[PDB]
């Protein structure tokens, strides 16, 4: 049941922005990786003195990656008389942050009706102030509320191009790569308690409860906007088990509560995980060990109504996992961590079904993968010996 | 004239460090833009909780790349019992060092017959000790003394595969990258102060200078090693010029001294640059503005002994520059800073002539390219108004 409770218009996913040491060479990264093109950039050349900002877009997907100058550059400027074009920015919190945590997501930002009124309602109902609505050029408002950890809500409304002060990039350094990602699906976060954490984020927003999920180390939950185009899970470790919680080795290297994952839509996922998984050791990103072959033979019988023998050999190709609900159905793949920690990994998700436009979070989350992968895991050592 | 003076037995340039926020994404940028594998890891999967380090080569040419782990991994270790392969590592100075400069080179290494001699003769004639000698797994011996700024100059020496600690990296992850680069060829320093500077480090290597130079805006002098395959240029801002000084951009930018541009010798310069730029707008390396075509047609009348005229074509396609000595011919060009600030980057070379193996330095560093690059633009600037 939805209650379409939203104690404010919010609108879709904007933009997820990384605190960096160095965003340059984090951005060319994930550009090669992911496939996203270099939209937009705020630095040294467009005349900001504090933070160099740099954008990458593929569809509706916007990956910001962010990272301070010396202080001494802008010594003598102060909030009023900034160059820095995100008026939140701070040399000391992004150092402190990225110290800390290493490289990750600092800000999940949503695109709302009125961002001063979303901030005020959401302060009003319990949120955690992190920086106030400033209006940037009488044109986008921005402000932010603490989600968990260290990371932030970012509201951001439009008058009616990312953020004033940004400049489109030169086409010649604009290749247009594009792999099939296509928006942001969910940001999923660990924190140590899941219930206060539901209690705090639900309160100031409205969000309502989606989707929940608990032997595998973990409980979660989903938070959704009122259309559920807002997709926020948020996990905690579960204590006891044989294995280490992978929430909990999570939060030790994180040094604390932070975003675990980004779910990427593609319109091709098929598409999408060949031409990442070329690039994989040239410079891209490395994706988790495939299933076995029990787990595609099983597949026939679990999802063989949704996709064809050639489909499932193509999922097998990929190590593509394939979840089903009741409404719908789910691909997905999960990265190798992002950096050197491990802490941020990707997910890369098609879904099937549910049209009406696709309602969001058609098929669920995967939580039917927990089961058919230690089933498929039994089955294979069985083979194997035999 | 070479006195050969060294003090210590000095073999060739071994590897160049850069610490980093992220080791793992600028490891990647670097391998795809640059053409080099990766070759050898010491991480949290090798035992390794105080760093993350990863290294890639290309023929002789070693990068490595390190960044800390949060210090909460190893807060029960002491120095005796760290699990840190490279025992100067100090997660500290590290984040002190990236905070201060940005991404930048922490260590220059050269390979010596012993270590231990190098430091304590260094220390005996001047050096200020960084890291004291200690014997790696009774196989390597590693030391460090300040070379500029907060750069080290370290002391490799092997009793006979890169460090104990590091093992050899999963072939499946070591894909074969070559665009023709085979080794380092000099390591250029800028300092507020170049004779001090000389005089300093000189002073405790007995490296002899090489060479020399000069309205450019800087003062620069190379040391060299015995036989001249070590080659450390220094340069210094002059100050009182109508374009204010790129050193002393550099110094402001880097907040003070710092390594400058690593020189970096192809065996085949033309393939190399092709290889670049084609990567240049998906995740590797942009190159400086190309010369006017001024430039190339006087190439021609001043290098047409050496280079025939479809290969100073194909210098005009690539952009490279072209000087040339008394003694050899040099093709160099320059890349864009490597990270967000405007301080390190990369220069490829190939050397021409000296033949007799070829002998360090042959045809200079490039200093005959100020006057034409300047004699070049003022024609071309003259057949666009004509
Ligand atoms: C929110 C989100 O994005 C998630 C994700 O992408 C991957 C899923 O795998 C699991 C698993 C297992 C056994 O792997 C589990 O035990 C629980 C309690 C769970 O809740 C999930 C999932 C469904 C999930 O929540
Ligand atoms: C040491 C090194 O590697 C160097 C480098 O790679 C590029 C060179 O260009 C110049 C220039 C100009 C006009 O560009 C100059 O005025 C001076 C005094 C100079 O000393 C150099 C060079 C030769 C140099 O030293
Ligand atoms: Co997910
Ligand atoms: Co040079």
């Amino acid at each position: 049941k939805n209650p379409k409770s939203d104690k404010f218009k919010v609108k879709r996913f904007h933009h997820i922005e990384f605190w960096c040491g160095d965003a340059t060479n984090v951005a060319r990264r994930f550009s090669w990786g992911l496939g996203m093109r270099f939209s937009a950039k705020s630095d040294l050349s467009t005349g900001n003195m504090v933070h160099a900002s740099y954008l990458l877009t593929s569809g509706d997907l916007r990956f910001l990656f962010t990272a301070p100058y010396s202080p001494s550059l802008s010594a003598g400027e102060i909030k009023p008389t900034t160059t820095a074009s995100i008026p939140s920015f701070d040399h000391g919190s992004c150092r402190s942050f990225f110290s800390s945590h290493g490289l990750g997501v600092r800000a999940v930002a949503i695109e709302v009706e009125d961002a001063e009124s979303a901030f005020s309602i959401s302060v009003a109902n319990g949120a955690i102030p992190s920086s106030p609505p400033i209006v940037l050029n009488e044109a986008v408002t921005i402000a932010e509320v603490k989600l968990y950890g260290d990371v932030v809500l970012r509201y951001v409304s439009y008058k009616a191009e990312f953020l004033p002060g940004f400049e489109r990039v030169e086409d010649a350094s604009s290749f247009p790569l594009d792999y099939g990602i296509r928006r942001l699906d969910h940001a999923v976060g660990n924190v140590p308690e899941l219930g206060p954490a539901l209690t705090y984020v639900a309160g100031f927003t409205g969000f309502h409860q989606f989707a929940e999920f608990t032997e595998s180390g973990l409980n979660s939950a989903v938070l959704a906007s009122n259309d559920e185009m807002v997709l926020l899970p948020i996990n905690e470790p579960v204590h006891g088990t044989k294995r280490k919680s992978q929430i909990q080795t999570y939060l030790e290297h994180n040094e604390g509560a932070g975003l675990q994952h980004l779910a990427l839509m593609s319109e091709d996922i098929f598409r999408t995980l060949r031409e990442m998984r070329k690039r994989s050791s040239i410079g891209g990103f490395d994706f988790m060990p495939s299933p076995p072959p029990t787990y595609y033979q099983n597949l026939k019988k679990r999802v063989g109504d949704v996709l064809s023998d050639d489909q499932i050999k193509e999922c097998e190709e990929l190590g593509i996992l394939v979840d089903r609900d009741d409404q719908g159905t789910l691909l997905q793949i999960f990265t190798k961590p992002l950096g050197d920690r491990p802490t941020i990994f990707i997910e890369i998700i098609q879904r099937v079904g549910c049209m009406m436009y696709q309602s969001g979070g058609c098929g669920g989350f995967g939580k039917g993968n927990f089961s058919e992968l230690f089933k498929s895991i039994e089955e294979y050592e069985k083979t194997l010996e035999a």
